[PDB]
């Protein structure tokens, strides 16, 4: 059995709910929320080919939806933190057999796909908790983007990510294969809609003029996503989580 | 013949594309670009003019824009600069029917308002609500959902409804004008060869939102109203409803 702890971030309507219940192929988060932002918790326990993964999803309804989101990162810089500083009382105790572990292993942060760059909002949220958690930046609803407008934009996000030196999680990886950190951010598109194209039922979004495929890599990076979520990267999350984030939180509280 | 047209709303909601898309060459330039690429520390309105030589006819459009609105963490009163205007202009016309000698009478009146939602899907969003409630009588408002291929057919239908079902819970007077409210536009420049025709829209790469298309998008209706069939119409309610109530307001006061 595997624990593990992802948080989601965003305004109201990038597809976040729709793109966590895409994991799993199973709509097994529906959020009530479609004042000051409020951070929840929902568990689901996955049993699946033998295998038990208790996953908690963190929420911040809220977050980013208001006329004046001045400090809604607050709330959620207080969980993260009061997070590591239960851990660091519980590995502090003279018994400490029972120790529970909520630390936020992820933070999916999910940009509106405006086409130009990162809003205000984006910058101050990653500056200020790039350090605190694993921040994986996702284009939301990416089949809003042409391909040459895809790129553009997600080459126009990592040169500010880059300005504004913000540190985000990069998926650390006999022929050469292009470097995960090339494709950054991931660019995503969710449904658990199947839909017939041409002879083959398929998860999509059915438009039109056609569908945007969410397993498909030509369409979108969901299934690269998903593979390191839940499958490649989720122990070095949360390896990173405890050496570097909640070993630099001991370090300075311990200090002072 | 001329025209005041003002659009509104966050940047990256397709706001300089579809005024490109209203005619036959672009509108912003290198020289002059989008509101997104006019952004000041705090929020400016900003006017440019262009003569359009369309079909014969020659049309003197007045552009008014609004960079950094919506965009900032702490969005407050970022209608105001709007509203300033807006009742500036009104106040230019009653200063200047005022005069003895009124022989010059320049109009600079704010004649149609574009607001762009973003297509979330849900509903409005507390700045939407603001900038409409506060703006109604002031403007012709035509509220717009942005970048509607964002939406499948039947998201953006209850995504209509639940708009209009707020508009009208929070007594927001819009432009009236048929029911497929609020009009949903896709922009494009772009030039694309569709089964063997050469049409406006956007490529993916499983096919082509075509901006033209009224099974697509409701550019076409909101095109030949705003430029054709309803300018006339927009001129005379700024004139005959906003503009007279602004003026009994400041002449009981
Ligand atoms: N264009 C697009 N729309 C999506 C995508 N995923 C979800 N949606 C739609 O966007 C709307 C909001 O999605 P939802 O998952 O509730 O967003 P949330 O409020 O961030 O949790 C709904 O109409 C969804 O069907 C996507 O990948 N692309
Ligand atoms: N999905 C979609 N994208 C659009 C549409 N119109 C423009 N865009 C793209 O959205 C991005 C921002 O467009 P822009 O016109 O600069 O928006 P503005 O900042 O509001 O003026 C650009 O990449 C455009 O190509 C549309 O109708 N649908």
């Amino acid at each position: 059995g595997f624990e593990f702890t992802l948080m989601v971030v965003g305004e109201s309507g990038l597809g976040k709910s729709t793109l966590i219940n895409s994991l799993f192929l199973t709509d097994l988060y529906s959020p009530e929320y479609p004042k000051t932002v409020q951070v929840e918790q929902s568990k689901v326990l996955i049993k699946e080919g033998g295998v038990q993964l208790l996953l908690t999803i963190v929420d911040t309804p809220g977050f980013g939806d208001a006329v004046d989101n001045s400090n809604c990162w607050q709330p959620v810089i207080d969980y993260i933190d009061s997070k590591f500083e239960d851990y660091l009382n519980a590995e502090s105790r003279v018994n400490r057999r029972q120790m529970p572990d909520n630390r936020v292993q992820c933070c999916l942060y999910f940009i509106a796909p405006s086409g130009h760059g990162l809003k205000p909002l984006d910058i101050e949220f990653m500056k200020r908790l790039h350090e605190k958690v694993n921040i994986i930046p996702l284009i939301a609803k990416a089949d809003t983007l042409t391909p040459e407008e895809c790129q553009q934009f997600k080459k126009q996000i990592m040169k500010e990510i880059q300005e504004h030196k913000i540190k985000i999680y990069e998926f650390p990886e006999n022929k050469l294969v292009k470097k995960i950190k090339d494709r950054l951010p991931l660019a995503v598109v969710g449904s658990n809609t199947i839909i017939e194209v041409n002879g083959k039922r398929v998860r999509g979004r059915q438009y039109p003029w056609g569908v945007a495929e969410v397993e498909n890599g030509e369409h979108c990076d969901f299934t690269i996503l998903r593979n390191m979520l839940i499958r490649t990267h989720m122990q070095d999350l949360k390896d990173v989580t405890n050496n570097v984030h909640y070993e630099n939180y001991r370090s300075r509280k311990l200090a002072a």
